[PDB]
């Protein structure tokens, strides 16, 4: 349909359109939208991929460490479950669940660029990931809108985060791979307990005007609850999980020149 | 069926084996959807140097172009084809480096400071996709030296570097040298058309790889004049959509709208 042609390709500047062109949600983001079937991911589960050797190991005790700092200091621990302290808590990680696959396509990027080389469906793959960790934050940050100090420590987070992982996967991108899967396996427990929880009545939720980003992208009908919404959210991380475990095995087995087997399902 | 059956397994390594090669896997589903006879008026235009960033960005280029020129010898003798693959392979290597830092950065600025994007990111990254596949063709027709290669390598971080410095300092300065740089990749791939209809040029790669026939929807017909003329109206695509974004810049529009995102839509 698009009337996208040589009088237009032939034009200095579209800065005049800029002022009449709608906002409409859906154009955060690709149209590489999952489609989750809510009776079908329901049922998604927790799993734990056992390390192979030292790099798996060095990565699993990192998230595990990370975990236990973050569950500490963040005060997640005693009181009961809140509303308020699930979304802030979703809120600050989701920031940093973005960067790995913008790392990992940009990085293999430039590699299919500088050694001439075909990918073979990798790129596509990380930043989809990254796009659709990123409409995680979208989602939350209708949710809740946070403060200045908890603002700024996003900040130091991405700059901290954003070296350890661009020098993590130019050395060991089997390590970054693992990592996230790792990460990923602590994302489904998360959430899970989140769901448990409203179907245990001790965090009924009142939020339940599910934002139009969300509704867009997931493509939810208007009767779609909290608890609707955070399946979604987790069953999207359960397939990260084993995008980034089957990545890093594909390393292990030095098959990072091969095809990403998540092509076929498309 | 993408369930949770499929979601709650572990890995999926035994299935590298038997998951095929396929040509239509190595880009993303968001490919150029250009008509031959429409886009053979695509033409060479030259935006003017609105200020001193402007100015600079151009000439930049300006140097560049004169330079590598003067060095590569493209104006030494006669067109050949070898010179003119050989030259638009080492530069489609270049090409795909500014889209991604752009598309990168503004990701990265959205998680940080928790905001809309409204469009920049995808059209952003696609465009570098767009310039890889310029480049996944080109090594098709040609498969560059141990020289060259290496110069490809070197090249890639000085120009990185500078990109990501570039971006960080000033976007708006990016888009602008981006948007020169694909007027002059118009001129070229307007000379190399005009030297095809002359005969100054008898192309023998007039078989059209495989990756480039399913990426632009060409046929088995398709010579080596259009496939040229496809990657052109990309270059072209890449001087307007860089152009207004560096407008955009320059006017304090940088967190409106991509405005092409309706131009689809
Ligand atoms: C807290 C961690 C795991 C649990 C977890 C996740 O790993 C992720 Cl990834 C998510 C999205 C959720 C969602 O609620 C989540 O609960 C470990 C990582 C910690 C850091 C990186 C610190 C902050 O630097
Ligand atoms: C000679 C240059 C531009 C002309 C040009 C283009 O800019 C582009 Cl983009 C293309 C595709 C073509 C077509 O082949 C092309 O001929 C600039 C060179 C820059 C460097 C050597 C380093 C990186 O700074
Ligand atoms: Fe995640
Ligand atoms: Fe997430
Ligand atoms: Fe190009
Ligand atoms: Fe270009
Ligand atoms: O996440
Ligand atoms: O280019």
């Amino acid at each position: 349909t698009p009337v996208w042609g040589h009088t237009q390709l032939n034009r200095l500047s579209f800065l005049e359109t800029v002022p009449v062109v709608p906002l409409r949600v859906s154009d955060e983001s690709s149209e590489d939208r999952p489609t989750w079937s809510l009776p079908d991911i329901e049922n998604v589960a927790i799993t734990h991929k056992k390390p192979n050797g030292l790099v798996d190991t060095l990565a699993y005790r990192s998230v595990r460490t990370c975990r236990w700092l973050f569950d500490t200091f963040s005060l997640y621990r005693f009181g009961s479950i809140t509303e308020s302290k699930v979304i802030s808590r979703c809120l600050f990680l989701e920031t940093v669940a973005g960067v790995p696959g913008m790392v990992g396509g940009m990085l293999r990027h430039l590699s299919s660029l500088r050694y001439m080389t075909r990918d073979k469906g990798w790129i596509n793959t990380l930043l989809v990931e990254a796009e659709n960790e990123r409409m995680h934050l979208m989602t939350f940050i209708e949710l809740r809108q946070p403060g200045l100090p908890l603002r700024v420590s996003i900040i130091i987070t991405q700059a901290i985060m954003y070296l350890f992982l661009l020098v993590a996967y130019v050395i060991s991108p089997r390590f970054v791979h693992r990592f996230v899967g790792y990460l990923e396996e602590e994302a489904v427990i998360t959430y899970t307990g989140v769901m448990r929880a409203i179907d245990e009545g001790r965090l009924r939720p009142t939020k339940n005007d599910v934002p139009e980003v969300a509704r867009v992208y997931w493509n939810l009908s208007k009767n779609a609850t909290f608890r609707d919404l955070i399946n979604v959210i987790r069953a999207d991380e359960a397939e990260h999980r084993v995008v980034n475990h089957t990545f890093a095995d594909m390393h292990e087995k030095r098959l990072q020149n091969s095809v990403n087997p998540f092509v076929v399902l498309k």
